[PDB]
């Protein structure tokens, strides 16, 4: 059973996700989250390598498990009547990057770097297993703030990834590009570094580029914040209007400005403790 395997704590958060809660697993007091998703609100099914039915989300999580911190870990998952509930690592002490930067301000290059190279790690592990997660943003990614190791969460939005056209979409629209917004059209992958653009430029200005349709599609950045020549030409290259004229992820990793990053412990030293 559910409830004799987890002591549930407080509300975390809800929204389209669901409903999240801190909790405790009883036999070994690790700490966890605790999600539930009404099954009327999941258009997305899958099935495991079980063969068995699950929301898309669950299939997701199960293709990125592995030693690879970089991604949130589900530990188990239950369906009941007219839910799921899925079992999600908890870090603590944990913070979400939206709040981090809502808190700090715009960050120091140095530790926008740190953050934005393991993002990228996160999302190449997840490439690489076949998800597409489609809502990359700073909401979604937590610090665990003693080890200075960052985690992607929420793939509830999420797809298998494939290289023809996606016509759907149900992430967050000012991260989304404007291929999508004029014509109800992208591709997985420079749909992503569009979003990391938007992400880059959050950490690095202290907000997002964008706020209306006709911003995102208009084809100008404006740095309201002092940012190097290097990292502004890689924002403007991940927000290339057109999709092919963005970078690959080897293009992001290899770029000038993404060089001599510092180690998850040397972050958490110098910018977190
Ligand atoms: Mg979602």
């Amino acid at each position: 059973p559910l409830e004799s395997q987890y002591q549930v704590g407080p509300l975390l958060g809800s929204g389209g996700f669901g409903s999240v809660y801190s909790g405790i697993r009883v036999s070994d007091n690790l700490p966890v989250a605790i999600k539930h998703v009404e099954k009327d609100r999941i258009s997305d099914w899958g099935e495991l390598p079980n063969g068995t039915r699950v929301p898309m989300e669950v299939v997701l999580l199960k293709k990125v498990s592995s030693g690879f911190s970089g991604v949130i870990r589900l530990l188990d998952w239950f369906e009941r009547p007219d839910s799921f509930v899925l079992i999600l690592e908890r870090p603590e002490p944990v913070q979400d990057l939206f709040d981090f930067i809502t808190e700090r301000g715009a960050l120091q290059e140095e530790l926008a770097r740190s953050f934005f190279w393991q993002v990228l790690e996160a999302v190449r592990h997840c490439h690489n297993c076949g998800v597409l997660h489609r809502d990359i943003k700073d909401e979604n990614i937590l610090i665990d703030l003693n080890r200075g190791e960052l985690k992607l969460i929420d793939f509830g939005s999420g797809a298998l990834l494939k290289d023809t056209v996606y016509t759907d979409f149900d992430g967050t629209r000012v991260y989304s590009p404007p291929e999508w917004i004029r014509y109800h059209r992208y591709h997985g992958r420079s749909a992503a570094v569009w979003s990391l653009g938007i992400l880059l430029y959050d950490m690095v200005c202290g907000d997002i580029p964008f706020e209306h349709d006709e911003e995102i599609i208009g084809g100008q950045v404006f740095f309201r914040q002092r940012v190097s020549s290097e990292c502004q030409h890689l924002i403007r290259w991940c927000l290339a209007l057109r999709p092919s004229d963005r970078p690959t992820f080897e293009e992001i990793q290899n770029h000038p400005w993404m060089q001599d990053v510092l180690l998850p412990q040397e972050t958490a030293e110098i910018h977190l403790h």
